[PDB]
Order: C-alpha cells, then structure tokens, then sequence
C-alpha cells in the first residue's frame, strides 16, 4: 500500500480526531520512528489496522469507515494528481476510464502499485456496470472514491452492491445509477 493512501488517511483522521489521535494509531500499529513516503509500498496491514482502530473508537461498521474514507480519499488524490483527474470532463469518462487511464498512470507515476482490476461497462439509463476484483477486497473503498468522484463533477449518484467478495463471489458488481449532473436536465 503506497504511502500516498496513508498520508490521505491521516489528512482525515488529524481533521475529524485531530493530531494527538493519529500519533496514538502510528504509534500503535506501526514500527517505530514510521515515515509514509508518498511514493513508497508499505504493508497493507499496517492500513487495515489503523482503519480497525478508527471504526472501533467511532463505534462503526468498519466497510462504512472504509466507504467513508475512499470519499474522502478521491478529493486527495485528485489534488495530489490533479492532471490525472483533469483528463475528464464528466463522472461518466472518469467512471469509464479508472482502469485503462488513471490505474495506468498510476503504473507510471509509482513503482510496481498494488491496484485492483476494474472494467466499466455503459448500460441503457445512465447506468453504468462497474466489475471490481481485487485480492485486497476493498469494493467499499471502491463506493466511497465513486462518491468522491461524483461531488468532484457536481453529479449525484446511486450503488447496487449485489455481487460481493465478501458474499462469496471472485468480483463485484457495482451498478452506478447517474441521478444528476450538469449535462442531465429532465433525463
Ligand atoms: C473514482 C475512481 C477510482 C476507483 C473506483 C478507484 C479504486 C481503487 C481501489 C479500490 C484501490 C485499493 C486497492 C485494491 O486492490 O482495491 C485503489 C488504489 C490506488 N489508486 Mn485508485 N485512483 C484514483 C481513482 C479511483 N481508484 C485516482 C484519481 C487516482 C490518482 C491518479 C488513483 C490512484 C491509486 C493509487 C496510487 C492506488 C494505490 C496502489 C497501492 O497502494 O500500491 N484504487
Ligand atoms: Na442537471
Ligand atoms: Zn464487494
């Protein structure tokens, strides 16, 4: 897990908790001395913990703490790689491209990244059908960064979670409903 996520995670939990909380869950559940680069691996453990952590002193779902979290984690990569997301113009072609464009930046930006496998498929309505594989599991990270998304293009949107890793499957679906955005007027 790069440091990159780290940092973000700590951007939120120094603004929700504050700082002398962050300093608790580094010193808890890492080795000593800790320093995330953004640009280096770090044990996806090390991540999960810290997540542990906050869910549990929140009395929290802990997927609705990961969800929480990739909401908040798009608006701090889309700053921290604002030409990345500026490529597109709508929900609808970042939805469409988090795999063949911004993933594969990402394999340019950051040596060997640990990223899911992601395919966008358009359906009728403005839906589109999202596939998520990945052997970290983290579809709910997934929720949370395509709400991020949506505020970030002033769109609304809705998501079907009906096929899950956690329910057994070796993907998820993910069915995006497009509410609203600035080019959908009466539908
Ligand atoms: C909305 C769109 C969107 C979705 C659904 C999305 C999905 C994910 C999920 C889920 C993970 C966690 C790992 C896994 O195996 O599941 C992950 C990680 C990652 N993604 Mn992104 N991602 C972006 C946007 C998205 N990403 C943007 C924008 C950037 C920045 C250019 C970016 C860059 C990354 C980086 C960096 C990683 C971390 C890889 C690693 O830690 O090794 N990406
Ligand atoms: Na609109
Ligand atoms: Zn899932």
């Amino acid at each position: 897990m790069k440091g990159i996520i780290f940092n973000v995670l700590e951007d939120m939990v120094v603004a929700q908790c504050g700082m002398s909380v962050w300093n608790e869950l580094l010193e808890k559940h890492a080795p000593k001395d800790r320093v995330y680069v953004s640009a280096k691996s770090y044990a996806e453990s090390e991540l999960f913990s810290i997540v542990q952590d906050v869910a549990q002193r929140l009395n929290m779902p802990i997927q609705d703490v990961v969800k929480a979290f990739g909401q908040f984690l798009f608006n701090g990569l889309a700053s921290r790689h604002t030409d990345v997301v500026d490529k597109f113009d709508d929900f609808t072609s970042l939805v469409m491209g988090i795999h063949d464009v911004i993933h594969l930046e990402v394999n340019k930006l950051y040596h060997e990244p640990s990223l899911p496998h992601i395919n966008g498929q358009l359906l009728p309505n403005n839906q589109i059908a999202l596939r998520y594989s990945s052997p970290r599991r983290l579809c709910f990270c997934a929720e949370g960064l395509l709400f991020g998304a949506a505020q970030h293009f002033a769109a609304a949107i809705q998501i079907s979670h009906d096929t899950c890793m956690h329910t057994g499957a070796d993907h998820c679906m993910l069915i995006i409903e497009l509410q609203n955005d600035e080019n959908l007027y009466f539908q």
